[PDB]
């Protein structure tokens, strides 16, 4: 029964038992070794657990190495490490979404929301300073000659 | 003791055991089985490992399926999936944070700094072309009645 | 971020270019009809806006 | 030999074995406990996990 | 050990215990009955209660 010792006992009747585990029906029940002092672990179970961890190490195309005892640690760190994500090879789009901590929640926002939020501090010419005079040799701006 | 052999030995006096593990207080002193010929796995400790890995698999509300063999790998591959994060509607302030790689270090930046770094590259009026001549299409920009 | 349904990253330069292109310009401004004595004209004051 | 049981058998000759694992090379062969009717878990291997 | 069971286990290593018990150092060690199968409540420990 997968990683669960078939023919065991339910969680309530033993020690170190994870409770409320949800599974794909009774065909994958939760069962655990009893508290007796004589029982012996069943190897085929130990085969199952090895498979899960070995698969986890190779979640990101990494090679197992038996000479080290940190394999899963690095394969887990990589998942969180943003710095090692691939770079996009093209230009973005208005529909492309950016993750953030908005409202204390890891959520996604499209580019357009950010673009519009940029305008909040864009400002207008009204904020520009003022002077009492301007030389005949200085410059002026406007919709001149059909262009800015 | 969690997932440590209660009567075990510290890493120095065994083999195939890691070192420098940290816990909370002395209630959880890391220990392992010694290289004896007359020892066997203690089932309750195996129960602890089963509990821990089963909890790990169910982290993201997925259903464990004993007929599979890569549940943990799927869980890891799901965490890294940025695309899977949910959408968000309410516009964010400047203090709401966005995550990116800076100085090769996964960290977050306030939208405020982003807005400052965006607007600061607005350029300047000097960039604008020149017409030289003057025509009736020279819609000169200015504060006309308080509205630009 | 999610770029074309693919997890990846882009330098701030690329986003800056997209934002700047969409920003706009003077020609976008409205066309007022008359002029007033309490107005203020936009120009370069000795190399400064 | 790390987590893998030293004297086991490849995946195809047992049960609950994961096929197609990747390793540095033949120095870290992938092996699993056989379905034999007398074998018992090894402690020193258990330390690895 | 007063109301506590000398030779028992610290609150972490058994159920129905509690943390944060404020005591007078080693002279008042907080210990609890283990969840082992064959143990029975010690008589004298009731005297304290």
């Amino acid at each position: 029964a997968g990683i669960f010792f078939s023919g065991g006992l339910p969680c309530t009747l033993t020690v170190n038992a994870a409770c409320g585990i949800e599974t794909t029906g009774d065909d994958c029940p939760a069962l655990y070794y009893p508290p007796k002092c004589n029982v012996s672990v069943e190897p085929l179970q130990m085969n199952a657990i090895i498979s899960e961890i070995a698969n986890a190490i190779n979640a990101f195309g990494d090679l197992y190495d038996c000479s080290r005892l940190d394999n899963l640690k690095a394969a887990l760190q990589k998942a969180r490490s943003i710095c090692d994500l691939p770079p996009f090879a093209d230009a973005p789009d208005l529909d492309d979404r950016i993750a953030g901590c908005f409202d204390n929640t890891s959520s996604t926002i499209t580019v357009q929301q950010l673009v519009n939020l940029v305008l909040s501090q864009a400002g207008g010419l009204c904020d520009l300073p003022q002077a009492g005079g301007i030389g005949d040799n200085d410059l002026i701006a406007g919709c001149i000659g059909g262009a800015e």
